[PDB]
């Protein structure tokens, strides 16, 4: 089991981290959504679903910068919504394939009520994703460490 970025940063057998560098909408109002979308960002695969199953969390996801002091959000993962900054390890995705698979993880951001202006600088951490990858065939249990990057500046009109 090992994982990819769209640009081909790769994260191998056993974990480790990764930086995920993303375009972000440049003007959001407030009452609008910021989406952080990384399953066309992060990709993985399973090397011998002849054998093995591996299992696959968002362990945890924390906000930086920007993101911590200026929007609120929820974590869409695999179909289901959960709070953002996380509060508990999601339930298990199954990679059965030895082919790329997108990591189905997805911000959903909105600015707060009182931001305004410059609300992520370009270059920023906005987020830390932590993939927790096991198997149902020996103890391994690994991290896979996203750190999310701002591309741009992203503007809250005032
Ligand atoms: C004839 C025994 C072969 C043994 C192969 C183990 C390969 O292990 C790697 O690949 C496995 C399948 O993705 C993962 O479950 C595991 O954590 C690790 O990333
Ligand atoms: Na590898
Ligand atoms: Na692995
Ligand atoms: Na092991």
């Amino acid at each position: 089991f090992a994982c990819k970025t769209a640009n081909g940063t790769a994260i191998p057998i056993g974990g480790g981290s990764a930086n995920v560098y993303v375009n972000l909408a440049p003007v959001v109002n407030v009452g609008q959504n910021l989406v952080v979308d990384l399953s066309t960002q992060i990709f993985c695969h399973n090397d011998y679903p002849e054998t093995i199953t591996d299992y696959v969390t968002l362990q945890r996801g924390s906000a930086y910068g920007g993101v911590l002091s200026n929007f609120s959000g929820t974590v869409k993962y695999s179909g289901s919504s959960y709070p953002f900054p996380t509060t508990s390890e999601t339930p298990r995705v199954v990679y059965n394939s030895r082919t790329d698979k997108p990591w189905p993880v997805a911000l959903y951001l909105t600015p707060v009520s009182s931001a305004g202006g410059v609300a992520i600088k370009a270059g920023s951490l906005i987020a830390v994703l932590i993939l927790r990858q096991t198997n149902n065939y020996n103890s391994d249990d690994f991290q896979f460490v996203w750190n999310i990057y701002a591309n741009n500046d992203v503007v809250v009109p005032t």
